[PDB]
């Protein structure tokens, strides 16, 4: 029987307790990376957030920094590889820039040739190391040229040039990528890059936001949270039906959190945990299972929210072989008030949910994930039984799918000099103890998780924090990007990898 | 009678002997930034260069910086303005960004309110300190977006789009601004930045450089060239259809050099001289005086060079109220090769001309001008009567036009400290000279020449070279941007204008 703590101070740090060896021999342990955090703009075309980052420095960073050359890994992708090689690890998540391989955005203007070759150069470098490639088709480096046609995710003429995109990809890397991650975490754009402007494209209503140059927070966030499923679904249909012959699998990649009642015992409290449940995942997890969306959604959000076909309904649903899940942390939900004639009204209003790290008898949620220093009673708090949870949730809820975790970290302050960042002796805490109830969850429920992957690998651009914050198991000066040092938590997963 | 020193030690430094009095009372004195240079990419969309810039850094600078925050004028356009009250200079050319303004290219797809009322702010305040704006529509910063979906002005939907832009600015700044200068530097964007890839967009043929992403060093520079005439015929067509009411001028940029011969007794050299006038000024200056292109380049680039149908021509002849002229040096011209079959052939090779700032006996063609620290066979050189000659030729050849010099300046090394940085001797002689040499022109050849604008206000992004040369009349420290403090040329330039 397994015995996880959740609350500090942890002793699963300790590999003699918890090592690769718990899990079952064929599981895949790795770490994650996207293309905007670590490659630098030297050699593509410039992306939605390459955009964002530079017109609206003070989005992109409390320190404006962007990703003009973050760790530079286009050219030192070799150095990425000798600490994976080093770590001895079996999986790298990563996702190929769609500006860098088809930098005018639309197939028929032409590929660039030496942005496949730089692809083609890593992964091969990746197997030759024997580290399987989870590639993701889209990390919201969406080509500005795709953006300023025609407002990206917003307009249906996306679905095409996505596919040709896709198409691009299996065509070229399918022969030795066997795992396709179609879009990266589906709720972040839609709810950031079209509610609340946080996000590259940064669209939202002018009284949400009067930097913004354009949107309406009311209605794109489900105009486009449609038009990524249907993106999805026809990438998905292209692959299961010309490219079967790769003999690969592909999914979505979906941001989970698991949510808790604020109280308890109020039912307004727990109906409000139940609504955010089903607008958080079962926004893209009922059109994935089911072809529709949550009744919830479809009696609330009413006109403004989009209907599917038949023909298009059929198409997505059942569009995985797989998901990819990134948790991070659980919140606690109270009812919060939805209205919705307010010039200031938001998609995420909709919900009628409060979100908050602290229960109404003051008990906070676990140990502390991201200290805001502008605001402390906004800091997160993470918890660790929360991946025990949504995993049991998804094997219940949603038919007992095959799952990854593709994202899962910690990030420390940039503040923090060498001897202090190199010493994280937080982020051991942070995975050792999600880990522990990882494996419990695979051991108590049965639950179909068939592999890990921490984020990220070394230090990189974190969107909206710039380089205040560190997420990488190595470390990265930013004043000589060439090398990867391990930091304590590097060590240690290594160590727990191989024990 | 005026006397003009051609070598150092210039004493035109003085203004007893020179000043703004030895030119007509009318006469605009003042300073020229662009967009790209000075503004930073907060508040607007991507353009080329930041495309440019961020893909291939090694192009944007030895150091490569690019123009991401460069001297932030979006928020201190306020010093700038100081700054020019501070010389009591009566002129200010500037662009406006098109990214900033129409952040998706086309028109209808909406326009950046925050972005046009950036630059009312900035008209108001120039005209209130008694400023003439010269607006600049268009300088090289082409919406990102246009350049990826059609390749820009490869492409004959870029006179549309750019005729929709300049639109947008009649109607929005007309009012105030009465100076518009349509494409700046005719000659750069299409050797640059479609023969050589030294400039955004960068393409060229694969063996010109390998880097390039596409493009044809042979046959693009001549479409580019040629569609950039047909734009701007199409703006000026409708500012002096639409547009007459503001009672405005309009006028095109051309970047002139003078051309001397290598050897001033071989014939060889004197034929390479008088091509060379033709296919850097010809090349523009015959379809906007003739509505045709000169004769030898019809003879040497036959079928790569397009035709204008005689709609066209018409438009195009005649289509300036005056010319503004960017003058910096002059070279020696010799004969080369045309070898018109090799893969490495560009358009600047039909020319059949070497050029070198030494001529064949050993003779430099004036004091230096810029350092090159890789080459110093490299160096460039300048020539002050180069001005005297530049006009003289445009007076007798090109039926004498209205002219405002609308650049002129020199750099100097961003490796100098603040001190030396300050004390700027080489740029009082630099201008003195040029100005020494200007006046005389006015008065012995009567050439109508109306204004001069030195190059630049204040230090800020330079092309190719990033913040390793400074060409500003007033100091920027790259660790805080925000004072502009006037050099020793500025002082000295203030003088001038008052003395
Ligand atoms: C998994 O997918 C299933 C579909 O494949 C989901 O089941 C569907 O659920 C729909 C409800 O959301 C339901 O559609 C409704 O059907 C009502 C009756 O339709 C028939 O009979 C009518 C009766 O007079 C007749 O007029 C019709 O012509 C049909 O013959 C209909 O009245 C409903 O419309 C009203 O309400 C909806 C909001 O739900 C409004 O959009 C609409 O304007 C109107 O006010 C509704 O019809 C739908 O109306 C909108 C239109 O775009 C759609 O085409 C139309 O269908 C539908 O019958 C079933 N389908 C089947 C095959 O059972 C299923 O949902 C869950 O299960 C059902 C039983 C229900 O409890 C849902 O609330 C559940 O969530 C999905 N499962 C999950 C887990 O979500
Ligand atoms: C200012 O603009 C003027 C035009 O408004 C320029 O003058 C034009 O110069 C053209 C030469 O470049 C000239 O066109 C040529 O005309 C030849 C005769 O055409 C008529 O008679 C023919 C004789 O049999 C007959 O077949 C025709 O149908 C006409 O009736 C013609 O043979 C030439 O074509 C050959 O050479 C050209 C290269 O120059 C090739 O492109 C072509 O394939 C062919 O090999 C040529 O015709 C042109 O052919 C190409 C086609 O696209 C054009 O439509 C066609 O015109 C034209 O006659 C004059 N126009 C007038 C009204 O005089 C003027 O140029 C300068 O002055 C002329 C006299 C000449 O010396 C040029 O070299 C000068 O530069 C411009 N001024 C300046 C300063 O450039
Ligand atoms: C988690 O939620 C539960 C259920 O909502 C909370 O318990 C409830 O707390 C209410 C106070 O917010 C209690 O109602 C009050 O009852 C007293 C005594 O009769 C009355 O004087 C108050 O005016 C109020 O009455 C309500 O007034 C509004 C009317 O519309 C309504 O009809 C009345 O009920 C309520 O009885 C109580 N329910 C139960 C089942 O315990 C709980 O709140 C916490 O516990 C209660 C016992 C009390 O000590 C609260 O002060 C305390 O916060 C909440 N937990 C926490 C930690 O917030
Ligand atoms: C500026 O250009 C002028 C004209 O091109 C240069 O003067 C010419 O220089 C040529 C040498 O490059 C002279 O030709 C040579 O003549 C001698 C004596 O007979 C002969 O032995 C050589 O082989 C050569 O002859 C040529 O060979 C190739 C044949 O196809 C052709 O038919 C022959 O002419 C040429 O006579 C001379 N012309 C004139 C009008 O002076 C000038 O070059 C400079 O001045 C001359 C006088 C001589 O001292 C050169 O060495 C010197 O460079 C050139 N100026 C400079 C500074 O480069
Ligand atoms: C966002 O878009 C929605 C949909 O057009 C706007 O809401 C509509 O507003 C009009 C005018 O007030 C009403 O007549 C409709 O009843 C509303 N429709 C729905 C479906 O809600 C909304 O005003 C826009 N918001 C902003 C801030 O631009
Ligand atoms: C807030 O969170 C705490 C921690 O889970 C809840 O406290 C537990 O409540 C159960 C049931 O009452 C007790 O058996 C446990 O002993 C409590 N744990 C602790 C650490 O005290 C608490 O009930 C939550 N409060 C509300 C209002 O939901
Ligand atoms: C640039 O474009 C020109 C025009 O297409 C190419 O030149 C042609 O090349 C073909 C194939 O060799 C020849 O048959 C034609 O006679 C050429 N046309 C002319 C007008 O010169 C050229 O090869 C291209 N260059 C590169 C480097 O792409
Ligand atoms: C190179 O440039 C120099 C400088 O202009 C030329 O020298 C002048 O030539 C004329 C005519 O021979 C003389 O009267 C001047 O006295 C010369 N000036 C100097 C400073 O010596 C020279 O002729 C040019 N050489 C060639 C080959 O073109
Ligand atoms: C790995 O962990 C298991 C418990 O899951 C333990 O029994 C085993 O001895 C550990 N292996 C090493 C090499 O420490
Ligand atoms: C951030 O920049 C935007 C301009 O895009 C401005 O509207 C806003 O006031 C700035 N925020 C702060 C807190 O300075
Ligand atoms: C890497 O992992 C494999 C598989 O568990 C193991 O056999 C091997 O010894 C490990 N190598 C290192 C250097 O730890
Ligand atoms: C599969 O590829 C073929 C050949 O290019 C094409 O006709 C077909 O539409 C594609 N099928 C999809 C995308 O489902
Ligand atoms: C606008 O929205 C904010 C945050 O959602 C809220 O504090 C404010 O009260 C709203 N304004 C109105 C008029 O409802
Ligand atoms: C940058 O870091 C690498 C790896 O530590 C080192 O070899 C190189 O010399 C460093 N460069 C400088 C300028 O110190
Ligand atoms: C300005 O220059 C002229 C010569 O062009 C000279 O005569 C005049 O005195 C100068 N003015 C001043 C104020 O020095
Ligand atoms: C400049 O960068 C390009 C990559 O875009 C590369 O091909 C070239 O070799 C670099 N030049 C030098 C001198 O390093
Ligand atoms: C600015 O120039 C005007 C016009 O020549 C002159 O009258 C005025 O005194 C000058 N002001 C300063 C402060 O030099
Ligand atoms: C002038 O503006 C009118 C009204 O928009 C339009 O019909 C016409 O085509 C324009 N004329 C030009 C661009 O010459
Ligand atoms: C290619 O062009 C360069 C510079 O224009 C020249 O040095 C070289 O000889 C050319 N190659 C061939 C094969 O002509
Ligand atoms: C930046 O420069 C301005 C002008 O000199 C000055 O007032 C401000 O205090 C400076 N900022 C810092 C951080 O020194
Ligand atoms: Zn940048």
């Amino acid at each position: 029987e397994i015995t996880c703590q959740e609350n500090l101070p942890f002793t699963c740090g300790n590999t003699d307790a918890l090592n690769s060896s718990s899990f079952s021999s064929d599981f895949i342990f790795g770490v994650a990376s996207s293309a905007y955090q670590i490659e630098g703009t030297i050699g593509r075309g410039l992306n939605i957030w390459d955009g964002f980052t530079h017109r609206y420095p003070n989005k992109s960073g409390p320190d404006h920094g962007n990703g003009d050359t973050t760790c530079d890994s286009f050219s030192y992708w070799q150095k990425d590889i000798d600490v994976l090689d080093e770590l001895n690890a079996t999986g790298y998540r990563f996702s190929i820039a769609w500006s860098r391989i088809i930098p005018r955005g639309k197939r028929s203007r032409g590929v660039n040739e030496k942005g496949i070759d730089y692809y083609h150069g890593l992964i091969s470098g990746l197997i030759k190391k024997g580290i399987t490639p989870f590639v993701t088709l889209f990390h919201w480096d969406l080509p500005q040229t795709l953006q300023d046609e025609y407002e990206g995710f917003l307009d249906p003429q996306i679905i095409d040039d996505f596919k040709d995109y896709a198409d691009l990809c299996f065509e070229e890397f399918g022969d030795s990528v066997k795992y396709w991650l179609t879009i990266n975490q589906l709720y972040s754009v839609p709810t950031r890059g079209y509610g609340s402007a946080l996000d590259a494209p940064g669209r939202c209503s002018p009284t949400v936001d009067p930097s913004c140059y354009a949107g309406n927070s009311s209605t794109e966030p489900y105009i486009v949270a449609h038009h990524q499923l249907l993106a999805h679904a026809k990438v998905v249909d292209l692959y299961r039906k010309n490219y079967t012959h790769q003999g690969g699998k592909i999914g979505p990649t979906m941001i989970t959190r698991w949510f808790l009642p604020y109280n308890d015992t109020d039912r307004h409290s727990i109906a409000a945990t139940e609504r955010m449940k089903e607008f958080f995942l079962g926004w893209f997890m009922g059109p994935l299972t089911n072809g529709t969306y949550p009744q919830i959604m479809i009696d609330t959000v009413g006109e403004r929210l989009p209907s599917f076909s038949p023909e298009e309904s059929n198409l997505v649903k059942g569009s995985y072989d797989f998901l990819g899940l990134n948790y991070y942390f659980t919140q606690y939900a109270q009812p919060s008030p939805n209205p919705v004639n307010s010039t200031n009204h938001t998609a995420m209003m909709d919900a009628g949910a409060k979100l908050t790290y602290i229960n109404a008898s003051g008990h906070y949620i676990g140990p502390l994930f991201e200290k805001d220093k502008a605001d402390s009673t906004d800091n997160i708090y993470y918890y660790p039984k929360g991946i025990y949870s949504v995993m049991d949730y998804f094997k219940n809820k949603y038919y007992n799918p095959l799952i990854y975790v593709t994202e899962n970290g910690i990030s420390t302050p940039g503040d923090e000099n060498r001897n202090q960042s190199m010493l994280d002796y937080t982020r051991i805490d942070y995975l050792c103890s999600h880990l522990c109830f990882l494996n419990k969850v695979i051991k108590e429920k049965d639950v179909n998780v068939k592999g890990y992957l921490a984020w990220a690998l070394g230090d990189n651009y974190e969107f909206n924090k710039g380089f205040t914050v560190r997420f990488g198991l190595s470390y990265i000066d930013w004043n000589n990007v060439t090398d990867r040092d391990l930091k304590k938590s590097g060590q240690w997963y290594q160590t727990f990898i191989s024990p």
